[PDB]
């Protein structure tokens, strides 16, 4: 085995195709199925993976009440390939209520923070062994991507931010070399507020399109430089803005260096990438809710202020039905490197009051460049059919 | 690993002997156990898979309920070793409501069709990526095998329609090298209807025996070259023929160029491969229903029209039981190509009412050139045993 | 890999000690475990796996009610690694009602007989395809040996049964090259009706101790030549006698040449095995009852007439629980060639009428050149808190 | 594959960092889920697997009631993957009611001790196959580590004890290559009483951490040779002791050489290890139960008799919930070796008496030279939801 590099150009992309979906919650009311949210997809050279972090329960169990909080010393990272639902046979790979994994060509990477929140601890664990720790920095919720990292000639990189949820935080880039931090870097640049992001290799180096919980409806991007340490930062350009809450697309904007200001508060994980100076990228379709899911290029959206100019929009859950948190990973192929992208599928408490759990399946599409047609993936429970 | 050209001399066959059964509909009356229809083998150098599209539920499941409907969204391809039902470890391997998979001796291929029925997406997955993808042409039901597709030399082929299943539709015959779409032909020949091909080697090309649902009970052969991507077509000579519903034996005829026009409308998904001039086929036992399931072969039925001498007939699954879909598959001995086929044993609606569900399990025979005796071996489960 | 010729010594041999137990039966109690009986352990290069004839249902399922019969369409031979009890994830890996397993070095054979009693088949499985079939020449209940078989230098032997189990039958010995049968051999010498052999690897040929179900308590021998297929045959020497059921201690006999005609109707599968002059065997404790296991030598036991000089007992199963088959598998050491055993626990019905199914545990010791204690490893289910 | 020499130097400790932990009481609840105890970690080179004593039994089963007891003939030993709950997939390695278990770079070997109290048998399985025994010496209650052995060079050592649990008893220790007793020592030092040794490689030897179950409440430590066979032991000097029961930090002592006659009777398994003249220990909270689990640093704890002096602490159970046996595993990295340890989390009987059952879930945490924060990992079940 060698270390990826990453070094192919990207894929001609013409929008995308379905590609896996794993009806997790329909298949929890008539069997024994993990409690989940935070899932994500991260590909070895081989096949690809299904993560999430597991509530430490299934969800036909009393324990399954009261499964909406996001950090218990029980929530531990689930592991199988993709495809496969989480059932009694899955590996917890780690202790875990936020984690990263990615995999560097020889040997799979996991960040894994639990603990309390005021002083929380990351392991990096490589290659079925614990390597290194940190504690908390800022003493608020260490906590990281909630997607994969991404590894160029075996220095993988991972973003963490410790810090206010709605203000001023302390983010940081960790690069990992074999499961040992040899430097980490603080953000640097325009984006003021940024969490979960979601990462792609952009040989030489790795992009990422991020979350501002603060004050902005518009994506943050951090550009990594994994030789040199280096850090920049700005926010997507596109006057068709990725985050939930966000204001509808008359009123909406971006002009790439600052958060909007608009319904700026709150935000949901998302993703999106470039392709030359347009951008793919997804959303829910509501501008309130987490519902529904849509992806679209916008024309000059990744280096035009403000462009709106959309095409190639697919609808990939219809707006009668639930998203969640939405991801990006990277698929190396014979001459070009493929992007994909996974949606979280929430169902439960609190929108949902039927029953006491909150929990999630995925659905999951990749980048092509043939052609294609139409549909809506739900996750497709019916909420009255599921155990309390 | 090598490419496989499956360039060896068909198996000499004097009849089928049992291979594998999976018992799923008894063993989902105490088990979590997946609810499926459309199933199909195939094999790998090593060993043998078996497959089907899932309903994204269980059997003993309130979503099991109304599982008679063939698309939905929460379809997935299932992939287990064959002989292990499909259980809640098993593999969704693409998003399907349709599908066909092969191994072109280094890797799998799949095709799984899936979203809207004006306007389905059909995406190729192989060696565990998306490679590429299509939208439908004549916006009627893309659709395609439910069994395996053929490889030789890397290039795999795979027959697909789209358009009415009661008049003049489209069928290509696509031509795909690791998961890149290389060539696409119409479909030529005398064959006016072509649906659900079972496919096999025919070194140096492969041939294909079909469902007509439109004015035959007589089954279209499509001929494909994988070297110049022609194609051929007719239908099988034999008087004895295929398709269920038809007339009786005496009534029913083949002339080998047209459809017979004798009860041709509708179908089932069914094979036959020839032996020299002799035709070696299944059936259901009944003419109009699929209940129970017989082989035999018809001695010229391959080259002479209207020929009904048979002979080495088996009963696979008797009279007073249910079958469903069938198809071949093909595996390599050490000195021949071997022909099997598979028998899907559907069970519950509409037929069967005390239960909201449909399902099936499979029974397995493969070509030998032995001796054998006789039997029966039928789904098994009792419908009163069942959670409704 | 190369082919086994099982070419060492057999071991040094001072009685057996505990090796594996897989509690099936209490398990069933709390988890979707499949039906069983005729059990086997055979071994690859590297580890163990354990066989049976599953039932088509689990436990606690309808379908286990009335599981008492030995031949339907449902029976599956079951694989998975030793220890590892028949769950709803295990390889069904052939149709099967009496089948014979054994790995060559290279690949696995499977011998699986079904269909019906009057006209079987025997399929023969190799390395993952079926290779050869036959029917029934006596069309008598076309039977196996219920344990594994044996293969020298790629020659794999089976003994198989045709006819009357309580009369003159028609015996044969297989071989059986990468699947193919190679040659047929008629039962010859004095053994005068032979069932369910337990074989062992004594290079350069086979020996069995097998079941005479007609006129002996005393076991029968066959002597196989694996290079000119010659066969002999004759009865265990020893007059402390394994079948079951048998006359007491003092009235039981054998002077090696024909059946004791002392309570020879009936039967149960069992084992011995010589060590020079010396016999190791095992047998119920119970004369008249598939109750409790012993092992001990009897001292010249494999050459003197009726001797009953035994040594080194050990109880396996106390007299208190239910025993049931019992067989030999053979596993290579470092510098020789062991000899292990399996012990059938059956529950259920006709003994047990609290429940409508009948199963069975296992448990399993090895040959040991050591020392050991004492101990009983019964089943251990509690039939009144089973499923019915 | 080589043997292991563990010849690189211990890593760098600044504390532990949080690894895994399998939830598997809470998952019980809805699932079907070994009832174990004893459970411990070892890793063969590339990855880590969990251990336990089953009790041939899931929890949600009528078996499960009274299973506090620690020997019954239906105790197995049962080992997946690190991370992946007792599930009725998980293989069950051999017959055991105390067990150990480690690889020594080319395969795995168990010791496995099972029969009756007064004349045991542990069977040596290596490599897949049982290669050696012994029956027990003293006729009371012949047992083992219940954590990993070591080998160093392919000789692999292991301590076992035989005779009384509250007075003078024969502990012996084993010297084993690939899976045959190739020396066996006697207990040799000023440790008078020894049961369940927390081994580690110390390179050129062992060094164990034992339960003085006796006169004791500071723990024996018994020192092995490899090469020569010799044995030395005495006890942690550390003051802080690390047994349960113990008296409270200001009345505990010890001065290296003898038991400290301080609520010696009765003990828990349980380790510590040296990191130059200090020592590293993990304890329960609790000085009468086996309530929370607390790890520190005792300067010179290794080297000065009675020191007291800590640092480093860490909470990894909180006082309120229960723990447990714990041991230590030692894990290879690039440079050096680390030193990980396992808890138990005991519920159910006798303490907890909504339940019938007695069992157990893990939590695991690895030795790092980086930095960490707070937490607390307890089972997490909630007795009330369980079943009976
Ligand atoms: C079968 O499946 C296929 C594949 O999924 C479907 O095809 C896709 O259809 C969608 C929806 O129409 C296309 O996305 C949309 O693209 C719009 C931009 O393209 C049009 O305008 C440009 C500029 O004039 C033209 O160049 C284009 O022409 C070319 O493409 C068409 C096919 O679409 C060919 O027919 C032509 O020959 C040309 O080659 C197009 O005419 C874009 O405006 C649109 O976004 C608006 O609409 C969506 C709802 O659909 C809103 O959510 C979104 O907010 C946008 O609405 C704002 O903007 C519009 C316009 O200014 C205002 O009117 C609104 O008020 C609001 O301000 C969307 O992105 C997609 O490109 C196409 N895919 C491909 C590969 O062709 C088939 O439709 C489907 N068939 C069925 C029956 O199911
Ligand atoms: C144990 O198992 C074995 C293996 O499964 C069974 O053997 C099989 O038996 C079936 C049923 O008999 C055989 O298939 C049938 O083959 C018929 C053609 O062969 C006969 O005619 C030709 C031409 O005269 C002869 O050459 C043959 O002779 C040779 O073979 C026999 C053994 O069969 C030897 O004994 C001889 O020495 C020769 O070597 C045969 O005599 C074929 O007609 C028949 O099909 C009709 O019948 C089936 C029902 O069985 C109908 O479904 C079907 O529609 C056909 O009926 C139409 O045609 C007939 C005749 O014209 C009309 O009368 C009807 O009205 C209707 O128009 C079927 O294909 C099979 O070949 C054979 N397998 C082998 C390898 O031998 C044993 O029977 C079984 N024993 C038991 C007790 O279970
Ligand atoms: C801890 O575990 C160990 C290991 O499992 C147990 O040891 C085993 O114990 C059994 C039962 O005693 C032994 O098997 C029996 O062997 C009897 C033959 O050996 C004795 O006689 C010969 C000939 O005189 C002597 O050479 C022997 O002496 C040597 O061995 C002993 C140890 O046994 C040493 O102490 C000596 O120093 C010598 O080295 C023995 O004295 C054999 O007769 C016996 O079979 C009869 O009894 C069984 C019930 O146990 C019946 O089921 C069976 O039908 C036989 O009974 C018939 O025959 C007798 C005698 O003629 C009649 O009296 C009866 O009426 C009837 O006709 C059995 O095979 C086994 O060898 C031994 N294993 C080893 C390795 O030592 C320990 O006992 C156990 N301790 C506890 C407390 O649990
Ligand atoms: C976030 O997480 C981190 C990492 O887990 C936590 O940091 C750990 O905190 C614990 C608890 O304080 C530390 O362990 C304790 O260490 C005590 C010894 O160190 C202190 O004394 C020595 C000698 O004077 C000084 O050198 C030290 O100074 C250095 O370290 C501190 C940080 O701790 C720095 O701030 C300094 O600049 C220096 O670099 C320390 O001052 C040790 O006494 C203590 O054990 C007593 O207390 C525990 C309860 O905590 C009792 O269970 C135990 O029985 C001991 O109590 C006996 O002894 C004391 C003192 O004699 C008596 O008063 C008692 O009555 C009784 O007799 C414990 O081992 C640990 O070292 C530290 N880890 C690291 C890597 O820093 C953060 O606290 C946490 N923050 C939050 C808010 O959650
Ligand atoms: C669902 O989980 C809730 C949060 O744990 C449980 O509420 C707890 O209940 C106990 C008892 O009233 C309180 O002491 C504690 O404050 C907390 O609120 C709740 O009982 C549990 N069950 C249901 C059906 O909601
Ligand atoms: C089985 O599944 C049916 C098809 O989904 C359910 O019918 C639906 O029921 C709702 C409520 O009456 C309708 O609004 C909808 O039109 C559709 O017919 C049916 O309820 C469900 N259950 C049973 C027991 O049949
Ligand atoms: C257990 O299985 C029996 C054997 O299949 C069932 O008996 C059958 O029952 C039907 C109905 O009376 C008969 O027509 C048939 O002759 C046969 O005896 C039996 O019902 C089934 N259940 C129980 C509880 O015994
Ligand atoms: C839990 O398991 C106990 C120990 O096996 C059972 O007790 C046994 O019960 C039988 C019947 O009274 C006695 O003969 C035997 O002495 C022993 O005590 C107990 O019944 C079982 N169930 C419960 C609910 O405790
Ligand atoms: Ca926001
Ligand atoms: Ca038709
Ligand atoms: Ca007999
Ligand atoms: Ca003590």
């Amino acid at each position: 085995a060698e270390y990826r590099n990453w070094s192919k150009p990207q894929c001609n992309i013409t929008g995308f195709a379905p590609f896996s979906k794993d009806n997790s919650i329909r298949l929890s009311a008539g069997g024994d199925i993990w409690v989940t949210r935070e899932p994500y997809v991260s590909c070895d050279p081989d096949k690809c993976y299904q993560f999430a972090l597991g509530q430490g329960t299934t969800l036909n169990n009393g324990h399954s009440n009261d499964t909406v909080h996001d950090r218990t010393p029980y929530r531990t990272l689930l592991m199988n390939e993709l495809g496969v639902p989480f059932h009694l046979g899955t590996k917890q790979v780690c202790i875990a209520w936020s984690s990263s994994s990615c995999h560097d060509g020889k040997a799979w990477l996991h960040v894994c923070v639990t603990g309390d929140d005021e002083n929380a601890t990351a392991s990096f664990i490589y290659n079925g062994r614990l390597v290194d720790s940190i504690g908390s920095w800022s003493k608020k919720i260490l906590r990281t991507q909630e997607s994969e990292c991404v590894c160029i000639n075996g220095t993988c990189t991972v973003v963490m931010t410790d810090g206010s949820a709605s203000g001023k935080a302390d983010t940081k880039i960790l690069f990992i070399e074999e499961g040992k931090i040899v430097h980490t870097s603080p953000l640097s640049g325009s984006a003021q507020h940024v969490e979960e992001c979601s990462c792609y290799p952009r040989y030489p180096g790795v992009r990422c399109v991020c979350r501002d919980n603060w004050k902005g409806s518009n994506r943050p991007i951090v550009d990594i430089n994994v030789k040199d340490y280096s850090i920049v930062s700005s926010y997507v350009c596109s006057g068709l803005v990725g985050d939930t809450p966000r204001k509808n697309d008359s009123s909406s904007s971006s002009h790439c260096l600052d958060p909007n200001n608009e319904e700026g508060g709150h935000g949901v994980k998302g993703w999106a990438f470039d392709d030359g100076n347009d951008v793919w990228m997804g959303r829910t379709i509501s501008e309130k809710l987490r519902s529904g899911y849509e992806t679209f290029k916008v024309i000059e959206g990744w280096s035009k202020p403000n462009s709106k100019l959309q095409i190639n929009r697919q609808v990939i859950v219809d707006r009668g039905n639930r998203s969640g948190y939405s991801g990006i990973f990277s698929v190396e192929g014979k001459s070009c490197i493929n992007r994909c992208f996974y949606v979280e599928l929430i169902r439960g408490r609190k929108q949902e009051t039927e029953v006491l759990w909150t929990s999630n399946s995925i659905v999951v599409f990749c980048g092509t460049s043939g052609t294609y047609g139409t549909g809506s993936w739900p996750d497709g429970a019916d909420i009255n059919l599921m155990p309390i």
